[PDB]
């Protein structure tokens, strides 16, 4: 995300706001632009657009607005002290205490990003909008999934590009971010997949719309201009002249992964899937014979596997993604 975070985002934000949302941001980026990755994610999908809208509407039906959903389900905004406390408790719970550097920042386009600074893992947490019941989920996403998968993957024959080719691996995504997103909302009482759904939706529209149009369009789902600005930039990462239609479709991966994993949950071995590293749920049978599983780590929330599966059922119910609908969506 560092490469596609516009170098002039602030100056263009002030311009946008000060024009009362009529101006089209003219973004610039650190040269050179990752042309290959831009081209890979230049087209948006609509495969799950009705699921996205289904989730969004389910939230707004129950909570009226996002604003109330956030405050009612998310809990209080956290101080730095409270964040560190929750993180420390989590690391110990996961048995990875002292392995990851934790940093607090205001300039993240997401809640948190797991990185490799100084050839070492770094968890950057956005202090802006960090909330009690939500933060624990972020840690299940970034540490419980991304980090543990990463460490397990480093131990496997397919730990690098060559290894992936040699063993014939499908891409890690959408299985990676699908698993991570399900894990974020795992133990919540109202586990609505708002973030995933709205990202999916925003990209779909971004492909057709200017920035101005996209920003206005989102008003129907979320009022806060700052929140909307985030979603718009994420959807138009890499776009220079945002007056034209176009998107960076990467963030559609979350909902895409969720649907697929939930659809096939009955045949997926979730411990094994995590143990094999950065692998697709489809590659599990292919790679099982060649995986080294002696000292691979499974997240703490997967130990009671019966309960884990119940949570997945609860997540489907909540998000209006019942078995029958998943069945019709993917007749696999
Ligand atoms: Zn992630």
């Amino acid at each position: 995300l560092v490469a596609l975070r516009p170098t002039n985002m602030d100056r263009e934000r002030d311009k946008f706001f000060q024009s009362h949302y009529t101006y089209n941001p003219q973004f610039e980026y650190q040269e050179p632009m990752p042309t290959a990755v831009l081209e890979k994610y230049c087209e948006a999908s609509g495969q799950f657009i009705h699921q996205a809208v289904g989730i969004i509407e389910a939230v707004l039906e129950k909570f009226g607005t996002y604003e109330h959903f956030e405050a009612a389900t998310g809990g209080q905004l956290l101080t730095k002290c409270q964040i560190w406390s929750i993180v420390r408790k989590y690391m110990q719970k996961e048995g990875c205490a002292g392995e990851v550097v934790v940093q607090l920042s205001e300039d993240l386009l997401s809640q948190a990003v797991m990185m490799v600074e100084n050839s070492r893992p770094t968890l950057a947490i956005n202090l802006t909008g960090a909330r009690q019941y939500w933060l624990e989920g972020m840690l299940r996403h970034e540490i419980g999934t991304h980090y543990l998968r990463g460490v397990n993957n480093a131990r496997q024959p397919w730990h690098n590009a060559e290894g992936r080719l040699r063993y014939g691996l499908r891409p890690a995504n959408p299985t990676e971010e699908g698993l991570a997103s399900l894990h974020s909302v795992l133990f919540r009482k109202q586990p609505f997949l708002w973030r995933a759904a709205l990202l999916y939706y925003t990209i779909h529209r971004a492909a057709r719309m200017s920035f101005r149009q996209l920003f206005q369009d989102l008003e129907r789902y979320v009022q806060d201009a700052d929140v909307r600005w985030e979603y718009c930039v994420r959807a138009k990462r890499g776009q220079t002249d945002t007056s034209l239609p176009g998107c960076f479709s990467k963030d559609q991966v979350y909902l895409d992964g969720i649907v697929r994993i939930l659809r096939h949950r009955q045949t997926i071995d979730f411990p094994l899937l995590t143990s094999l590293g950065k692998v697709s749920y489809e590659d599990v049978d292919h790679l099982r014979p060649h995986g080294v599983l002696d000292n691979t780590r499974v997240p703490h929330f997967m130990q009671d596997l019966a309960r884990y599966r119940q949570q997945l059922e609860h997540i489907m119910a909540t998000n209006r993604l019942d078995e029958a609908e998943l069945g019709r969506l993917l007749p696999d």
